[PDB]
DNA sequence: ATCTGGGGCGGGTTTTCCTCGAA
RNA sequence: AUUGAAAGUUCUGUUUCGAAGAAAACCCGCCUCAGAUU
């Protein structure tokens, strides 16, 4: 299991809209419960969804597979994602519909073996023997530092037109700045393995052999993510990120990192992890810091330079 | 027993549904009666149900118990809490029915051999001899702070949308955030002791032998719930959660601590902890406290840093 | 004579249920009459039994009783309150029917000192010869205050489901808020005294010898219901009490102090008890409260900051 | 400080289960 | 002060035990506030 926070700073940016009022384009804002030093209080600031990053995880991933000879499905080769929800999927690929609940197994097998996707992402078939695979990777809403007694974000509209010679043509764009931060999980212990319990079938031994192929490829895939390399409208709104402080942790048992919303969140969980251990009996736990801003960091623990090497330690 | 309250500050979250209408999902909401400076009022708040605590809980004591050599039932070695409620769970596991009153030890002992979950989580035959066995880990409703004139509370619903290449595919999906607080209570003095009335049937010296081993995996399951795994939707809905003020509390007599609603709690309940021992006249009462938010603690009692700490402590 | 009313706030809860339709569990509801501005409005409102105080009550008592070594029965001793109503709890209990009315007062001593709660509680025996014995503490159904027009209090329903992996499970549970209040008398003036009229009849000395500490257990009792433990259904759906106003009253004459429908329902009954005094040429009156909300009580009274510190000074 | 432009379109959810028993 | 006068149908009892609405998905593909002035 790898589990992991970071914090981000992008500025003049809009990755994400909900609808449009008039001739208005409408970001995405939600509520947040903040404390502060009279009390609690309820305040609204922009975010980025959760499945605007799944998306950039799985074209990524999807890249990489038929760059490196893995099998990828078909409608899933274009990059759209129905996977196998209903019957015309099934129908495109060429798989047949589970049975009764005996065969389930089986189908999952060869769905599993087509897409990798499919296997990485999991997916829902809903028929009268319905099949579920839940995903093999966890993300959340991308929100801002709610530390202090003031947000640092902000948002704004901005006027445009369009050009003519015959006139008989204006749009109002919203653009945001944040200290954006969010948390992401991903269990490499499960990957090309079944999820659905009854007796073997054949067609395993495949799975077993490209384990570690599959394994490889998931965590190269998080490099999209940790890059920078996602959300809508790039062409003429292209942002400018920036990586101030990230920390990752590979374990044996269930761990989560502290949000990033205090100052000091590399330093506690580095302390938590050592006395987690400790009292779930595990055998392997290590941490990552890739520090910039010039925050508390502790002891006895790596420090990076750059993202591209905590993919390459992930790998080794 | 071990009794406690805690304070938890949950962003942008959807952890518990009910039924949905249309293409929008449903978070669960209740009504509450709340006391103001101008009278009491009624108002309707988010919650989260009392039994998604219950299933991750005992989903950490099966896979904790499965882990350390103590038996597991088959059913419940997947996560299928059904427990010997219906004949087909005694046939498959391979129980006879109990005939008379005179057998319910006997039925009772050897469903309590054969799975760790039907004796640390009670459990209920209904037939002939109906047979019931109490749990011994009591979860309520996670309800925010009723503190004051204003609930901190918000739930607002979010747009989504399934891309695709021939259009012919649109939800809406409630997030909340607010600051939630909620109570438990458990006993370690019953664990591995029959409840039924009788006589001493064979194997129940296996009971008494497995006791401490029980007792000790029952008081490590409750690290899951105190660090925050639990709830649905959490592929891509991860939440932002973190533990602002807890008290928990080992005695040997009934006690409850006060809620954590009102600001003080921590001195008003040690306070009442300091009487009720002599009141009911009790051997053993202590207290553990983690404080992140600086409220009213009081003076002489313990100042943890962790949960893993504190689970340590009520190992020891 | 000791009497008393308390106020209590209770949200997210489920105590009493009755007979169920279908999936779903009731909780108990009964009818009102409120006179409002406008006249005399009927209302349906959701209510609690006072046989689960009773019950609650009783086996506190039992528990007490063990612990401190008091007479006890058999069947009691299980929590199964029973008494001595049917032939066949006499038959377990070991003790002979009476055959006439000269005989009757024999048989009320000696249930009168094989069990406490028999002493206590009373009981009755269906037969040849009757033996009444009015209980020694009496309770009442717990209904919300009725101020003003707008009664605090609702109930809904919630949807619950059971997870499975072979489909073949949904139930519906009704969970209630409200401002609950009750009264409670309890005459510690007539506990180990025969209620029968008769000769003296050996074991009458004994009986004298114990009573302070009948009275002593009987008046701890009182902190369980005075604490928040009763009811049903705590497994899953713990209710989060919190105590807000009490009025105690001990006396030498009969009384009743107010019912706390009225928010000021304190200065009446201390006036009350204070005209009543010289009226009926009592000897003894005192009156404790405790107040939580902030409402006008009057002078010359005491207040108690816990019920910890009432109960101390009820036994003194 | 004088004008003129002030949005267009495809999509707006599919499954599985709807209470067991003692009085 | 009347078919009136004289009377309690009263005592004893839990609806209790257990069960995740869970799994899958992008609001996104195009546009300039431009021309003249001490």
């Amino acid at each position: 299991m790898i589990s992991g926070s970071v914090r981000f700073l992008v500025n003049l940016e809009s990755l994400n809209g909900v609808e449009s009022i008039g001739n208005l384009t409408k970001h995405r804002t939600a509520p947040v419960v903040l404390k502060t030093s009279t009390g609690y209080l309820v305040r609204y600031v922009p975010v980025i969804s959760g499945e605007a990053l799944a998306h950039a995880y799985q074209a990524s991933l999807v890249d990489i597979a038929k760059k490196e000879g893995l099998p990828v499905g078909s409608l899933s080769s274009q990059y759209e994602f129905i996977k196998f929800s209903t019957d015309e999927a099934l129908k495109i690929e060429g798989i047949k519909e589970p049975k009764d609940y005996n065969d389930a197994r089986r189908f999952e097998v060869e769905v599993m073996l087509k897409d990798v996707i499919a296997d990485v992402g999991g997916f829902m078939y809903a028929g009268g023997a319905p099949v579920r695979r839940t995903s093999r990777i966890k993300l959340g809403y991308m929100i801002p530092a709610l530390r202090g007694d003031e947000i640092p974000a902000q948002l704004e509209a901005q006027f445009h037109v369009r050009f003519s010679n015959k006139p008989v043509a204006i749009f109002n764009v919203e653009v945001s700045s944040a200290l954006y931060t969010f948390s992401f999980e991903l269990d490499e212990d499960l990957i090309a393995v079944p999820s659905t319990f009854g007796e073997k079938v054949k067609g395993e031994e495949e799975l077993e052999r490209q384990k570690a192929k599959r394994v490889k490829s998931a965590i190269k895939a998080l490099y999209s993510l940790l890059s920078g390399n996602f959300g809508g409208k790039r062409s003429r709104f292209l942002p400018s990120m920036k990586l101030m402080s990230l920390v990752v942790t590979k374990t044996d048992f269930p761990f989560m990192p502290e949000p990033a919303h205090d100052d000091d969140y590399i330093k506690t969980t580095i302390m938590r992890l050592g006395k987690a251990k400790g009292v779930l009996n595990g055998n392997l736990a290590k941490a990552y810091v890739i520090n910039n801003e010039g925050i508390e960091v502790g002891e006895g623990v790596t420090v990076l330079s750059t993202v591209e090497d905590l993919v390459v330690k992930l790998e080794e």
